[PDB]
C-alpha cells in the first residue's frame, strides 16, 4: 500500500531488545530510515514525540470479531472491533475462524477472510479452530497451512458433545500438526467434569453467573493443561494455551519449561486487569458480563500473579479473546448460566491494563512490555521481523506511548458496542498518544482516523524458528536402539 | 481361632509410635498381656529374643496370588503366595479382585473367597477391581461394602478397550464411592497414549521388554495420578494411588497432601529395591521377568527417592504388587512386548528391601518402618489397631526382627514358582528370624510351619477415621449460597 | 501427687492414633483403668460427658511467664499463666530460661526453678536459651542436660549485639547440641539486615508499630531458617525452628523436611489465628498489642496457610509464645518502635485457635488435632507416652472437649493481665468444658479450681527417639574414605 | 583500529533474535553493510561460508589470565589466555581484577591494565574483586565507575579471613553499587563453615583433592546463594552470581527471578561440561587439576540440569573461570588440599562444549546458543548492540561457526600451557573454522594469526538498562506511608 512520507523526530524508540534515542521516515506501509538528523525530503509531514517513547504496534493474538453463535453475532465486528484495537495501541489481530461441527474447515476460511478483508482497520491473520476430526479435515489443514497462509490451529478441550476431542483425537492431532509445522493451541479445560459441575451447580439452584465461576474451578483447568503439556511431549509438538486466568495453570506452563518443553501461554486483558468477584455482583447483567472460560479466578491475588509471570518469561505473550456481546445477548441465559454466551472485552485496554499492572509496578521493563504486547507473538506466529520491530525493512505499524498518560476506562468512552466494560471506573497509567498503522496516522488528539476494510491478511508461514529449530533438533534423535539379542 | 499359650521374653518391642523393652503373651489368637516380668501359667512355649526388635506383622496391600489371565493363572497361588509373604515376615494380604468385564463383581467375590479361604497360610482380605461400570454394577458395590466386607474398589485408567474408564465414569464411580464411604483406588496411566505408543513402538521394530518401558514413560504416569486426584477432588473423595513407581507421580502426591487432598500413596518392593535398566538386558527371559504397569523406571535414582518419600509421610504404606508368571507364559511375547503378562516379584522381600534401602540408610527408624509395612496400611483399611499394632486385645501376628541379619535374594531360595528374582543376588541388610502369625509359630530357624486354608477372611468396615473424618467435615461445608438477586 | 478417684463416663476418647468410646478410671496422678462398664469403688466422683469428646491435654511448648525485660517482668506470672492455659484446655508448658549474657546458664535455670515450682497450676517443662558461647556455658549445657533434665536448647539469629551468634557459633553449638542429644531450637531471623532496616525505617520517619513488621520481612526470617537448616544439615543435629510466622519459612521447612532433615516447626497461635493489618491501626494501643518477633505476616493469607501445612505435617506442634506485657510497658516505645517490648498472647486460645481455623476447616480431623496440641510436642522432648495420651499408666491431664462449643475471645474475659487480646472479638468454635490436670477437676462450669505452686517440674532426658534415631543412624555411616594414593 | 576490507558471502547469520542468510562487509573494525548480492570494492578479501553459520564472537564474562598467587602466576596469561579464547570462539573476555586485602582498587586496576593492553589478543574489560571493605575503598568504586569505565565488582562470602564479608558489610556494599549502578557480582559459598569442615576433612586423614569437593557440598553453595539473594533483594541491588556449580544454587536463581527479583547466573565450562567424580582418580595430579571452587558437583546428572537450566533462561550467560596452575603449582597442596590453588580450564573449549551440550542435544538452538554465548553478556554489562550482534553498526567481531563440526579435546592440542585439560578426551559437536575479531582473521585453517597486544580496553557504564529500569522502577515505589495517628 501506497501511504504518505512521515517523519517522526526526537523519540525514545523502544524495541524488545534495546532503547535508543533516533528519528524514524516511513514510506508506502514500511520504515525506510531510522537514525539521528535524517536527509528528509520536503513537503512532509512531521510528528514532534518530545522524548514520549516509540512502540510497535501491539499485537493482539485472540480476537472474536463478529463471532457466528447461535445465528447470532457478537456485537463488536472486524471494522467497529479494530477501531477500539487501534484505539488502545494495538495493529494487529488474529481472529478464530471457527467452523461448525461437521463443516469445511476451509469454508469457514473463506467466510472469514471475506468478513475481515472488507471490514478490518488494521492488519491481520487467522488462526482456525479445529472443532472436529477426520480423514477429511486432516487433509484441509495441510491445504490451509501450505496455499493459506496459516501456521495455528486450536482444540478444544472442553464443550462436552460440542467441540470436545478425545487424548486419542489429540495425539493424531498434535502428531499432525508437528509433521506439519504448525502451533497447536487448546483451549485447556477439563469438557467432561465441568459438563457434571454444571448439571450439580443447577441442582443446587445456582442460576446465576457465579454458577459459571463455581461450574469450572481452575483445578479443571489445571488438569487439561497438564494433559496437554504431557500429550504434547509425547508427539513432540509444539503447544500454544490460550486464554491463561489461573495460578495453577501458569505454574504448569512454567514448570514445562523450565524441563525444556515447547509450550507457550497467553494471558488475556481479563486475566491481568481483574479477578472474578464480580461475578457475584447483585447487578445480573454485569456480572453475566464477566461470563467467560475460562473465567476469572475469583483468587484475587491472581491479576498480580499472572502479571509476575509474564514478566519472568513464564508467559509470553498477551492476547484479549475480545468476544463481545450485548446484555439482551447475554440475557438468554436469564434462569441458566449455562446459556449466558461466553466472552469479554480487552482489546482496547490490553496494552495500557499490562503497562499499569506490569511496567508502573516495576515487575516488567519497557522493553519486556514490547516484547509480550507485539514481538514474541510476532517470533511465535513468524511475523517478525516484519512486525513487532521498529527497524529498516519492517512494517510502519507503530505507536507513540505516553507512560505519564492517565486514562480511566469506561463504557461510555471504548469503541465497543457492549454496554458493560469489565474493567469499568480503572485508572490506568499508560496510554498511547498517536497510532500509526500501515504508515498512516489512525489515532491523534483522541481522535481515529481509520478507513474499513485497509487491513490486509497477513499469511504466516509454518516452521516458525523460534518454536519449531528445538523441536526439529528433537525429531533427529528419536532413534531408539532395540537391544541385540539371541532367540529363546 | 485356639491356639498354644506363647510368652516372648526379653524383646524390644516396636510400634509406630514408641518402642519399649517387654515380655508379650499370647493366647487363642489375641496378645493378653505386656510388660515387664510377668506372671506366667507353667506349660507354655517361651521365645528368648536377647533384645532382638518385635515388630507387627507386615502387611501386604497388594496382591495377585492365581490371579486369572487368558485362561491361565499366576504361577504363586493363595497357599505358595502367603508362605512366601510370610518367609518375609509379611502376615496379611490384600489380594485384588478381578471381575471380568460384563461379569459380576459379586460372582468374582465369591470365585476369590473360595479359593483364599481354602488356601491362605495367613489372614487376609481383599479389594475389588471395577473393571467395568453400569447401573448393575454400582448395585453390587452397595452390596459389597454392606454385606461382604469389602471397603476398597480399584479403577483402571490404563488398558483401553479392556479395563479403562472415561473421566465421565471416574466422576460417577468417585462419587458414589465417596458416599458409600470406600477406599478410591486408581491403576493410573494414561491407556489412550499408551496405546499409541505400543503401535509406535512396535511400527519402530522394538518387540522386546524395553519396548514395554519406552511405551509407557513416566510422563502417563504423571498425568492419570493428576487426572485422577483432580476428578476425586471435585467429588470429595479419598484418592488411593495403586503401585507407584515414578519420581514424578510420587511428587504430584507429595504436592496434593500438602494442599489438603485425601490422597494416598502406594510404592511396591520393585520400585523401592531397584530401577529399570534391565529391560534392556541381552537375556530376554530376565528382562521379560521386569516386564509390570507402570514400569520400574530407567531413571536410577528412582528407587533411593521413592524410599526418600516413603520417609517423609508423602508415601504411607508398601505393597507388592505380587504377580508372577513362569518364563514359559511370558514367553508368549516373545515377538511382541504387549503380549507379554504383566508382573514381577516382591511380597517376600518387601520389608527387608524397606529396612535395606530406607532403614539401614538413614532415612526412615524402626517406627517409621512399621508404619509404612503395616500400621498406616491398617489404618487406612479400616484393621487398626486389630492390626499393625504390638497392644493388649489386638492379634497376635508379629515378627522377630533382627536388623544385623544380612541375607541375599536369589530364585534358588524364595518361596516362589518364578524361575527368576528382579532382585536376584542382592544382599539385603535386615530379615526376620521368628514369624508368628494367628499366635502360631509359621516361621523359626529358617524352617516354614504352614497350614493350608489357615487364614481367615478379614471384614474391612467403610468410613475409616483416618480416611474419612477430613472428608465427612468437608461434605458438610459445601452449602452454596446463591446470590439474593432481584429479576430482570 | 495423690489424688481424688474419678471416673468419666460416656465419652468419646481421641488420641492422636485412634477416637474409641471409653470410659476412663484415675487416681493418684494417673490413669488407672480404661473400657466400657467398669468395676469401680463406690464414693467416686463421676463425670458425664454424653458422648463429648475426651482429649490429651494440651502441650504449650513456648511460653514466657514472668520473663525478665529491662529490670521488669512480663505482666502474666507463672500462676496467672498457667490458670490461662488451663482455661484454654492447656495442662503443660514449656517456659524460656533466659540467662543474661555474660551470666550462668545454671543459675539462670535455679532462679526460673525458683519461680515456676511456687507458682505453676500445672506441670511444666523448661527450654533453656543459649544467649551467649565460650567453653563455660558449653560445660553448663552438658551439666543441664545430664543432672538437670533439660534436653533443649534455644539460639538467637536476631538481636544483633545482644543475643546473636555467628554461623561458627552455630556451628559448634548444633555439634554439642547434637553429640549431648538435645534439640536445637532457633528464633531465626536475620539480625545484621534488620538492624540496618530498622534504622532506615526510622529515618523515614516510620517510629509505630508498623516499622516493626516493616523492618523484619519474612524474606529475613526465610534466610535465618534456610541458613539454620543447612548448618544443622552439616552437623546431623535436629533442628527444632520456634515461631514460625511466615508462608515462605514454613515451606523451607516443609522443602527440608521432605529431603529428609531433622527438622520441626513451630507455628503459635498468633500465626495460626490472625494476621498482621493490625500493624496499622489508627488505635497506637492496639498495634503495639501485635508487637512480636517474627512478626505477624500482613499477607492475610498467612494463617490459613500456617493451619494447611500444621494440618499436613509440614508443620509438626502448636506454642504460644505467651509473653504479654501492659500497654504502660509497650509504651515506652512510644516514639521509637525498636524500644517496644516484644510479645503478644495466645496461650489461652491456642487450641481453640485451631480448632476453629483447621478443625472445623475440615483441613485436620481430631486425632491429627491432638498431635499437634499435644501428642508430637510429647514425643519431640521425650515426655511420651507419660504425657500426650489417654492410655493406661499416663498422666491424668485430659480434657473434655466440646467441638459445638462457641466463644467470643475479649480481654475482659481472658484470664491474662493484659490490657489487649490480639484475637479480641474473634468468635472461635470448640471450646473445654472440663480440665483434668493432676488428676483433679481444675476447671468445670466456666469456673477454675486452681492451685498455686501444685506444678511438678518434668525433667526431660535426651535422645527422643522420634528425633535421635536417624540421627544415629547417620552418625555411623559418616566413615569417610579417603582414595588409596601413591605418591608423588 | 583500522583494518582490511573483508567480505564474507553465502552465510546464515544467526543471532539471538532471528537467523537469516546474508553477506556480510566489515572495515575499520566495524559491519558496514548486510544484505544479499552487495556493492563491494574490489581488491577486497573474500571468505565463502557454503551456508554455514555466522555469529556474533563469544563473550567469556569470566577469566583470570596471568592472575596474582602466593607471589606467583597462572601459566596462561593475557596472550596465550587470549589465543585459548579466539581458537575456541571467544573474542572478548572480562577479567578479575584482584586487589590485595588493604590494597587500592585503583592501583589494582592499574596494575591490570597495564598487562591486559600489553599482551591481550583480543577486546577486553575488567570487573573488580571488592576483597575488603571501608569508606576509603568506597570512595575508589566511586571512582571506578565514574572515571574508569568499570560496572562490575565482585564480593566474597567464602575465603574466610581473607576475603570474607560479614552481612552488614554485603549491606552496605549492594546499598553502594546498586545507587552507583553497579553489577554486585557474589563469589557464593558459606566460608564460615566450609573453614570448619575443612578442618574436619584434615581430622579424618583426607588430604586429597577428594578432601576439597568434600568440605564445600553445594548444601553451601545454596546457602550463600540465597543469603545474597535475599539481602541484595533489601537493598534493591541487582545479583550476579558467579561460577554456577549445582543444581540447588541453579534451582534457588530460577526460583528467584520468577518472582521478580534482578538476579542473573553465570553457569562455567566446568559445570556445563563434566561433573567431580575425578576428585576420585587414583592420579592425584588429575584429580588435583579439577580443584575449583565452588567444585564441580559428584552429582553427575549435574551438568545436563544445568544446560537445561542455560536454555530454559533461569540462567543467562557462560563463563569459564579460566584460571589455569601447572601441576608442579598445584603439587603445593600434595599434603594439603586447601593449599592446592584453586582454578581450572575452559576458555577454548567454552563455546563448542554448550554446542555439544544444549545445541546439539535439542535443549535450545542457535539463537539461544548466542544469547548465551555472547549477546545477554553483552546486554548485562551494557555491551549490546556494540558487542554480541551482527547487525551494521556493531564491532566486526564474529565466527564462522560449523555445528557439523566434531573435535576431540585434549591438553596435546589445546592452547593451555597447562599440562592437563579437564575435558581430556571428550568429542565434542561444533566448532569455529574461522574466527575474525577487530575485523581481523585471526583463525583460518586450524591457523591461529593473532597480535599481542592488539586487544583495546572496553570501557562499561554504569545502569544498564536490561538491569537498572526495573531497579530504577522500584527505587521510585519505595514511599512507605506511615499511620496518621493522633498521640498517646
Amino acid at each position: 500500500i501506497t501511504s504518505d512520507r512521515l517523519l517522526i523526530k526526537g523519540g525514545r524508540i523502544v524495541n524488545d531488545d534495546q532503547s535508543f534515542y533516533a528519528d524514524i521516515y516511513m514510506e508506502d506501509g514500511l520504515i525506510k530510515q531510522i537514525g539521528d538528523n535524517l536527509i528528509v525530503p520536503g513537503g512532509v509531514k512531521t510528528i514532534e514525540a518530545n522524548g514520549k517513547m516509540v512502540i510497535p504496534g501491539g499485537i493482539d493474538v485472540h480476537t472474536h470479531y463478529q463471532m457466528p453463535y447461535k445465528g447470532m453475532t457478537t456485537v463488536d465486528d472486524f471494522f467497529q472491533g479494530t477501531k477500539a484495537a487501534l484505539a488502545g495501541g494495538t495493529t494487529m489481530i488474529i481472529d478464530h475462524v471457527v467452523p461448525e461441527p461437521e463443516s469445511s474447515l476451509t469454508e469457514a476460511y473463506e467466510k472469514w477472510r471475506e468478513w475481515a478483508d472488507g471490514k478490518s482497520c488494521c492488519d491481520y491473520a487467522l488462526h482456525v479452530d479445529i472443532t472436529h476430526w477426520n480423514d477429511s479435515v486432516k487433509q484441509e489443514v495441510q491445504n490451509l497451512i501450505k496455499d493459506k497462509g496459516v501456521n495455528s490451529f486450536m482444540v478444544y478441550m472442553a464443550y462436552k458433545d460440542l467441540y470436545q476431542v478425545s487424548n486419542t483425537e489429540l495425539y493424531e492431532i498434535f502428531t499432525c500438526l508437528g509433521e506439519l509445522g504448525a502451533i497447536a493451541q487448546v483451549h485447556a479445560e477439563n469438557g467432561d467434569i465441568i459438563a457434571q459441575e454444571q448439571t450439580r451447580m443447577l441442582e443446587m439452584g445456582i442460576t446465576g453467573p457465579e454458577g459459571h465461576v463455581l461450574s469450572r474451578p481452575e483445578e479443571l483447568e489445571a488438569e487439561a493443561v497438564f494433559r496437554a503439556i504431557t500429550i504434547a511431549s509425547q508427539t513432540n509438538c509444539p503447544l500454544y494455551v490460550t486464554k491463561v486466568m489461573s495460578k495453577s495453570a501458569a505454574d504448569l506452563i512454567s514448570q514445562a519449561r523450565k524441563k525444556g518443553n515447547v509450550v507457550f501461554g497467553e494471558p488475556i486483558t481479563a486475566s491481568l486487569g481483574i479477578d472474578g468477584t464480580h461475578y457475584w455482583s447483585k447487578n445480573w447483567a454485569k456480572a453475566a458480563a464477566f461470563v467467560t472460560s475460562p473465567p476469572l479466578s475469583p483468587d484475587p491475588t491472581t491479576p498480580d500473579y499472572i502479571n509476575s509471570l509474564l514478566a519472568s518469561g513464564d508467559l509470553q505473550l498477551s492476547g484479549s479473546a475480545h468476544c463481545t456481546f450485548s446484555t439482551a445477548q447475554k440475557a438468554i441465559g436469564k434462569d441458566n448460566f449455562t446459556a449466558i454466551p461466553e466472552g469479554t472485552n480487552g482489546v482496547e485496554e490490553r496494552m495500557s491494563v499490562i503497562w499499569d499492572k506490569a511496567v508502573a509496578t516495576g515487575k516488567m521493563d519497557e522493553n519486556q512490555f514490547v516484547a509480550v504486547t507485539s514481538t514474541n507473538a510476532a517470533k511465535i506466529f513468524n511475523l517478525y521481523p516484519r512486525k513487532g520491530r521498529i527497524s529498516v525493512g519492517s512494517d510502519s505499524d507503530l505507536v507513540i506511548w505516553d507512560p505519564d498518560a492517565v486514562k480511566i476506562v469506561s463504557a461510555k468512552n471504548h469503541q465497543s458496542a457492549a454496554e458493560y466494560n469489565i474493567f469499568e471506573g480503572m485508572e490506568l497509567r499508560g496510554a498511547p498518544l498517536v497510532v500509526i498503522c500501515q504508515g498512516k496516522i489512525m489515532l491523534e488528539d483522541g481522535n481515529l482516523h481509520v478507513t474499513q476494510g485497509a487491513g490486509r491478511f497477513i499469511p504466516c508461514s509454518p516452521f516458525s524458528d523460534y518454536v519449531y529449530k528445538r523441536i526439529k533438533a528433537r525429531r533427529k534423535m528419536a532413534d531408539l536402539h532395540a537391544v541385540p539379542r539371541g532367540m529363546y
